[PDB]
């Protein structure tokens, strides 16, 4: 698991539309509370979350995503993050259930990114 925390680096040389994803995707990563358990990859088996890699079989986090965009070769096109960044929600929902604090944060985070999103873009 990557040490320390993500360095903020918005690279000149992505896409606009992907630069300005990774700006929003940055701010929720270091800034909102909420984000706290989707932040960095689990180390399931030191937490004890013992079956964790069999239920989830794609994991996934903020650092992950925000090392991927900044390390490139894994995405084109902003549909793609999105579609890792909804798996961390829909992992936390699998694996937490529903109705736990930890996927109505999850939630929130969802709902936070979109409205962060929708300001850049006036």
């Amino acid at each position: 698991l990557p040490k320390n925390k993500h360095v903020f680096h918005s690279d000149q040389r992505l896409a606009p539309e992907i630069r300005d994803l990774y700006d929003c995707l940055y701010k929720l990563y270091a800034e909102e509370s909420a984000s706290e358990y989707f932040r960095e990859p689990v180390d399931a088996l030191r937490v004890g979350a013992w079956n964790y890699y069999s239920v989830i079989t794609e994991p996934m986090s903020l650092r992950t995503v925000l090392d991927y965009i900044v390390q490139g070769g894994r995405y084109s096109h902003v549909e793609q993050i999105m579609n890792d960044v909804e798996l961390i929600w829909k992992n936390c929902e699998r694996y937490n259930g529903a109705e736990s604090h930890l996927a109505a944060d999850a939630r929130r985070c969802r709902a936070i990114l979109e409205k962060h999103r929708e300001r850049l873009a006036d």
